[PDB]
């Protein structure tokens, strides 16, 4: 059976027991969304830093909208190793995507960056983790 761990839903600031690794980027918050504005030529990126405990396998479901490319990682801080999950394209539009995370060490850092490095913004809700893969997924939100 799937354990399931909400990060996020309507963010309003950090979320608990987070903080943010990021660069190049700031955060604001506003309508529920945790708002990433990158600066121009940085690449910049959200890195949420899970303080207590890691992640393992499984998958993450988020709600984003973002005017540019998106690059979704993780990262396993004991070995500093960064393992890229997916990109995704841009929609002006909330879209649900959930991503199977096939890196074979445990994870603590979840990253949101801005791939094209021309400072477009990112929008996400709802992210959630689950030890089960995407495909068997039963949403919670
Ligand atoms: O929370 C309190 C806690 O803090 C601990 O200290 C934290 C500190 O608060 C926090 O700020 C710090 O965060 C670091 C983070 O650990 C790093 O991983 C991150 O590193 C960035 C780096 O800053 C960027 O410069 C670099 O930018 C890259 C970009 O990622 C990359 O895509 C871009 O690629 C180019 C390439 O250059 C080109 O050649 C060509 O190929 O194009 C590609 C694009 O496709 O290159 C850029 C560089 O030019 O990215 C890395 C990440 O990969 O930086 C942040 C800071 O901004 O983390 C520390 C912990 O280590 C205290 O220790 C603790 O006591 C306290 O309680």
């Amino acid at each position: 059976r799937a354990t399931y761990t909400v990060i996020f839903k309507n963010a309003s600031g950090l979320p608990n027991g987070y903080d943010n690794w990021g660069w190049g980027c700031t955060l604001s918050y506003y309508g529920g969304a945790m708002i990433i504005n990158p600066q121009e030529g940085k690449y910049g990126a959200v890195s949420l830093k899970r303080n207590s405990g890691s992640f393992r396998g499984g998958s993450l479901r988020f709600d984003m909208k973002n005017e540019g490319k998106v690059k979704i990682l993780v990262r396993n801080s004991e070995a500093d190793e960064k393992f890229e999950v997916e990109t995704i394209s841009p929609s002006d539009e909330y879209v649900t995507y959930i991503l199977d995370v096939d890196f074979d060490l445990p994870f603590d850092r979840i990253d949101f960056q801005d791939a094209p490095g021309n400072g477009d913004r990112i929008w996400i809700k709802n992210l959630v983790h689950s030890t089960g893969s995407a495909d068997d997924f039963v949403d919670p939100i």
